[PDB]
């Protein structure tokens, strides 16, 4: 996740600018979308983040 | 909900009648606008209808 944000930031700023995801959102919807094994989203992807 | 099913359904077939989801997914839909404080644990509608 380290590596994506410092390098590949750009790549996923769709996901950034998702008005629907706040930036605790946005980063727990990151991390899941790479290193899919971590996938949870019982506890809130908020809190994740 | 209950008492809506029984009289009041017909102003909510917007909700019914859409393609994007499912019957339980349309009960679940309508069950949160119902009630619409009461947040569930973040789980699929599909489970919830």
């Amino acid at each position: 996740l380290l590596d994506v944000l410092s390098e590949q930031q750009e790549q996923h700023q769709d996901l950034f600018n998702s008005q629907r995801l706040t930036f605790s959102e946005a980063m727990a919807k990151l991390y899941q979308r790479l290193n899919p094994q971590v996938d949870m989203g019982q506890r809130l992807p908020q809190t994740i983040g």
